DNA sequence: AGAGAACTTCAACAAGCCACAGGCAAACGTAAGCCACATAGATAAG
DNA sequence: AGAGAACTTCAACAAGCCACAGGCAAACGTAAGCCACATAGATAAG
């Protein structure tokens, strides 16, 4: 139960053996600290103890082709053995979805993303079920639903109305989720009606078009050497595209500036004001902050829609310090969110917030709408439960910088027998399809141009195997 | 020296952790395969049985940053110990050496590329030196030149006037090489002398832009699942590419004619004449040929490029099932032929091409300026039909008759044969070692893009230029 | 030339106690400056 | 009462020889997948 620390000699032959095997191999550097890799340490250890220095190595080394053969067999057991638990998972409602299809650059296959959300005892679940690509049949939702059906039999899961699911508003995907509670992807909705706030906003355009010149001319001046921090692009598909340019922009503006006085560039900036970048930074970090809290995993974000609302209504409502046209923008941005976020929000988004222990929040007429999906939500998964509800009512809770609803809510299910249950049931759900764009992001991050001859069914299993691993695994 | 067994039980659990360890480190499977992954196995048993099971790891593993430094140590330490033996290379004149450009995707730094080739004992030694960064000066001869004396006298090297180069005909290229040896690069010619020859010849213009657009709609459609050998675009930065995805849409002709058959865009394949393609692949097998001719490093490639005008002007013979068109562009060949590859020759290539043992070949007044050429440098690197003489010696080996012999390389001939022809021999083992083209340069390139990558960001140049030397050394200098 | 066997008579060593003080000899204290590997932050690709 | 010391007899009895029955792990030929490595080969890119 003791390790027993060697002498620094064998310490230095490892040092000097492991840099011939990075300089050889050619590979990244912190493959080192791969923890599987310090597993594959402790693995050759103890075989070489069991066994001696006089072995045959060579013939204990398997070929790749078995390895992934291997894979994909483990794969299957292992897909097999954890369809038991998340049936067990989905039948008392506990668990919630997101989907998206994603496609590569070198082949440009039609892949789904399939991750399965719930919660087990205090650790919040969130599984990656399987990328499976549609093939080539002009990408209708038909046979997506049809590979869906397909990929949830694998599992002995064949509903799916019961499963809550939070994507954004593509058109063919809304039409087939129609049948399923369809939640818009808080994310991808902040990202679109920001978009569409500043495209009703000119007057910002043309110290945009400074800027752009400004990236333009970096990027092809060859000039960020001294600057500390290089300047970056828009790239609208990267979410909150506007906020990282502002901050190259102002966190980089003595050096920037610097080095435009010294390289005769004084025309770049006579056409930008620093009081408005300040504004629109002190405006859009609430608006970052809100895309990193609406994208967490191991955190309910769900309970998050109503607040958001709050902070936003808050943050664009106009002030002493803004411009005209900055207030303009705050109208325009006033007019959005009527018209698109609390159009599309509806009883679950009010509903799962209600459940947080102050639930003096809404206090107005959604009572009554949260109250009636509470009572259908009881009866669906069935102290009395309008005795429970109105004892809710009668509940304060003081916030504290760590307090969670999960523990709270659970150390009151030894009071509360089902309305917990519901809790856990509407916790379970995250508020964006951020983690289907980060499996999405995972499968880019596993193709490259050397890996263009991989097979669909080995990444998916890669990526079921590692989502297990990180889930399910002390 | 012999070799236990383990229980099949162990290598089941040996798979299983494997395949656990890479499915939690998202690596390619190829990485078992290295060899240096099993010498690092090799030494965890020996070690794992000189030290127990109850061994910590943690404690043993080092971290990154320190592999980074250890790594650095380890390139300097070879650099000291290497510097003597690569000068007596230096100066045993049979050095060559690759320099060019090269500007990355990420960061578009520049990069000046110098290695070094040799000839010791019975092996021709391929030592890639480094790919030294220019900063971001405005990228001059005055700066390349700073660069490239710096990068030498790092391994303690001065003078430049042995080393023998093989390069493009870039503007700075051509500036600064005036002052010692140059070589035009074979490939950078071949691959402008084809894109001459096409350019030459207009009745072949439309075909090319058909069969590009033929691919385009197969791929931007999806349309490549059902192909066996799908097709791909030109990437026009790449060496012939016309000709090889004419080749290929010759091979899956079948299968492209009953799919727009089936598809109803038969329109698409009916306006190119298939002649064309099986006269263009006849043509063109010689040329690609000597294509992979010339990339040759491992073994001689100098040498190998005046056979190569010997076999175009074989190749460039007129034929008589030849279309009009195809006399237009063959004529057009030979004179692209007279008007480059003479032009942009030098001394060496003809100097490498003589060694031939049967030298009755070129029968010329090129024998008569290569036996000028190689007593002048003998008089510098110091009728008796014993050797004897370098005079004597050209003349010895000049009634020389050898036979054909299919499996003839000259590498070992001329070993052989510098007990006879000593000085000529250390002629020969300068000329080979020097590549014909550039294409080591690329191949570089290329081990750096194995290096720098998307998610590789952010590395400094003199530790990716230490590890390309040290990865090179270990293969010229490991057993 | 035996042979066993016990006896005074010197008188002659000798193992067996102490007294004790003088090493060299194994092992524990500071100190100690070169390392040098371990510990937290930006930062590009995303 | 006792001495200490050699013969004399059955004697039986616990050491070694012997070696036909009954028994057993060890060795060998066979056969069924079998199945996990091992081979080239191609296929894209670079």
């Amino acid at each position: 139960r003791e390790l027993k620390t060697v002498s620094a000699d064998c310490k230095k032959e490892a040092i000097e053996k492991c840099a011939q095997w990075v300089v050889r191999d050619c590979r990244p550097f912190s493959a080192v600290s791969g923890s599987g890799f310090i597993d594959m340490i402790k693995f050759f250890i103890k075989v070489g103890a069991e066994y001696g220095e006089h072995v045959n190595v060579e013939e204990l080394l398997p070929s790749p082709i078995t390895l992934s053969r291997k894979v994909t067999s483990d794969a299957k057991e292992k897909k097999a053995l954890i369809s038991r638990e998340i049936k067990s998972a989905v039948e008392k409602d506990g668990a919630s979805a997101t989907i998206d299809l994603w496609t590569d650059n070198y082949i440009k296959r039609n892949f789904l993303g399939v991750t399965l959300h719930y919660h087990e005892n205090n650790e919040l679940r969130d599984l990656i079920l399987g990328l499976k690509s549609l093939d080539f049949e002009r990408s209708t939702a038909e046979n997506i639903y049809k590979k869906l059906k397909a990929i949830f039999s694998q599992f002995n899961v064949e509903d799916l109305s019961s499963i809550k699911f939070v994507t954004d508003r593509g058109a063919n995907v809304v039409k087939s989720l129609a049948n399923n509670i369809r939640i818009n992807c808080s994310s991808h909705l902040l990202s679109n009606v920001l978009e569409n706030s500043f495209e009703e906003t000119p007057e910002l355009n043309m110290p945009i078009l400074a800027c752009k010149n400004i990236v333009k001319y970096f990027k092809k001046a060859n000039l960020q050497h001294r600057l500390r921090s290089s300047l970056k692009s828009e790239c609208p598909t990267r979410w909150n595209s506007t906020y990282t340019m502002l901050r190259s922009i102002l966190d980089n503006w003595e050096s920037v500036i610097q080095i435009l006085s010294e390289a005769g560039e004084t025309q770049r900036i006579v056409h930008i004001n620093k009081s408005i970048i300040q504004t629109m930074v002190n405006i859009l970090d609430g608006f970052e902050r809100i895309f990193k809290e609406l994208q967490t995993c191991s955190s309910p974000s769900l309970c998050f829609v109503v607040p958001s609302i709050l902070k936003v209504k808050e943050i664009c409502s106009p002030d002493v310090g803004d411009v005209a046209d900055i207030a303009k923008l705050k109208v325009n941005i006033i007019k959005n969110v009527r018209i698109i976020w609390e159009e599309n929000l509806s009883i679950w988004h009010y509903t799962a917030f209600f459940f947080y222990p102050p639930a003096l929040h809404m206090q107005q007429e959604k009572v009554a709408q949260i109250k009636e999906f509470c009572l259908s939500k009881m009866e669906d998964l069935e102290v009395c439960p309008s005795d429970e509800f109105e004892f809710y009512r009668k509940e304060i809770v003081i916030l504290s910088e760590d307090f969670k609803v999960m523990e709270w809510w659970n150390l009151n299910s030894k009071k509360y027998p089902k309305l917990s249950k519901l809790a856990l049931s509407l916790l379970s759900i995250p508020a964006s399809s951020a983690a289907s764009e980060r499996t999405f992001s995972l499968a880019g991050n596993i193709i490259t141009e050397k890996r263009n001859r991989i097979g669909q069914q080995t990444v998916d299993s890669l990526l079921f195997l590692n989502s297990f691993y990180k889930n399910f695994c002390k």
